[PDB]
């Protein structure tokens, strides 16, 4: 038997409860590949799936965790054999299916990627969906003409999970990074990832009546959304793009069409969940090459399965800095 | 001396009046190239500059008209000489600078493009800023993977200027074009341009509480904006893109970020005004090749300078179908 985080729900009442529990192999859903999980992580979505559910989990009891990395235990699929190191992000694992907060996980072989060269299973989850999303965002900006030397790139929610990898990848590629945070004590941490400028959240988290402001940002990785994304749109330089990745600041988008029409701005939707295999390999290769491992190490916060109920709650309130690494075998 | 439409402003009350007037060459602002204008047209913005101004005109008296085409009369720039057929769209002509609603116009040589192969000056203005914008929208969707055979492409405000041209281009390139209109009597016109479905404005002109609806549209050219654009974002297929082109339905964009995050949807800003020389040539070549001239002809509504006050009022109310062609020399 083995350890896993299990969420139960009281349907009469609707309340949920998450606890570490012992399971057997036969309690897992059947699948092509069985992985002995070595590491997982905590994303904002995991926070939802650990606690309230946010309408993302449709079957209880539930093992959350949208990410994991580990070693293949058994497989009925040619692509993977016992011993192979593999990473799982997204594919609705941790939401529609049992996920990574477990010493063992069963998945479809289509959902896995080989462990990328230059990362171990621990760093792969230090990156996680948050870091993978950050790389997809940077790639979207590059595909739309972003190159260093044409103004600061804004990174909202910069001290969080997506923001910390975004900041470090962009800094390492040679960009000037303007890191947004509502908590000024995070400045030294952000500067140590490579932030050049620190923007206060309260400068930029309300809409204003003017549909256009002074052109400032050469690009943006938006891990916040909400009113702040609406306000940010009116401050992008002509022809610059914003990569939308986050909704912690709220799902609503109180924007105007004026930045798009008058300044040729783009709002680019970043989805990590359903990324095709080939693009997953490309983004992971870019992370291997463009995210300095010592910068990733400075983000890492260790945790066990027992910590997950507290960490899940904390990340929903924006009180988790950097990237949590869950040693499911600790 | 020669004829032009002049708008006067009564800055006390703030109300304007437009009328045909006789100018001399010396009344025109100085510039590098003098063009004997042959044709202009009526864009939504021209309606603003003809009438109330919409914050776009900062010096009266004002000759409006953001577009014109004709023959170079004199030139102090080596790029153009007497006799060259030239086309003007945008560059803030008709807004910041006296425009095409005149038998003669002075411009910077930087603002002109040679008359494109396959169009005469009349057809260039039947296309106009509106059609130029529609091609840029089609090009933006292509650059993001739009290709025939994967669903209908929505064109909002289909019976207007941008919408008519976009419809005909997309239909000629082999797409199924879903054409939005509030005027059901215009179905036969839209079918004649190549629309394969007619969609009623009232089905899609309000937001709904759900942030995602069923995936329908392979892409969109949006000449309306406002609530309709917010509603359309939630109906786009995974990874599909919207080319934002218009604001006749309102400048406010009451959207959510959910389509961008969950479906990888893009909102691509189309700016015609400041497009660089090289891309203008590319887009005009595409128009000459992919807008069938007989479809363009079916859009044409003839007009003279004296028609401009009424048409300017008409286009602001959504009461102009197709594309006006102004013979400034009739
Ligand atoms: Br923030
Ligand atoms: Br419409």
């Amino acid at each position: 038997m083995f350890n896993a985080l299990v969420v139960d729900k009281d349907e009469e009442s609707g309340k949920t409860q998450a606890a570490v529990k012992q399971l057997s192999l036969t309690d897992l859903p059947v699948g092509e590949v069985t992985v002995a999980v070595e590491y997982s992580t905590v994303n904002y979505k995991d926070g939802l799936c650990i606690g309230p559910g946010g309408g993302l989990v449709r079957k209880y009891p539930h093992v959350p965790g949208i990410d994991f990395a580990g070693t293949v235990e058994n497989s009925s699929d040619e692509r993977y054999k016992p011993g192979d190191k593999v990473v799982l992000t997204g594919w609705r694992v941790g939401e529609a299916h049992w996920g990574g907060y477990s010493q063992k996980a069963n998945v479809r072989a289509d959902w896995l990627v080989p462990l990328p060269e230059g990362l171990d299973t621990r760093q792969a989850m230090a990156v996680g969906t948050a870091g993978f999303t950050a790389m997809l965002a940077v790639m979207a900006l590059e595909d739309h003409g972003l190159t260093p030397g044409h103004g600061p790139v804004l990174v909202t929610g910069a001290a969080g999970g997506v923001g910390s990898v975004a900041t470090a990848i962009l800094a390492h590629l040679g960009y000037e990074v303007a890191a947004v945070t509502g908590r000024p004590e995070t400045a030294d941490y952000l500067t140590s990832l490579g932030a050049t400028q620190i923007v206060a959240r309260d400068e930029i988290n309300e809409t204003v009546k003017r549909p256009l402001e002074s052109e400032i940002w050469a690009g943006c990785v938006d891990a916040v959304g909400g009113a702040m994304l609406a306000r940010v749109l009116g401050q992008m330089k002509y022809g610059a793009s914003v990569a939308a990745v986050g909704l912690a600041g709220g799902a609503g988008l109180p924007a105007t069409v004026i930045p798009f029409l008058l300044r040729g701005v783009n709002l680019l939707g970043i989805d990590s969940v359903m990324q095709p295999y080939a693009n997953r390999l490309r983004a992971w290769e870019r992370i291997a090459r463009d995210l300095p491992m010592d910068k990733l190490e400075a983000m890492i916060r260790p945790a066990t399965l027992s910590d997950l109920p507290g960490l899940g709650a904390d990340i929903l309130k924006g009180q988790v800095q950097g990237r949590v690494v869950v040693d499911v075998n600790a």
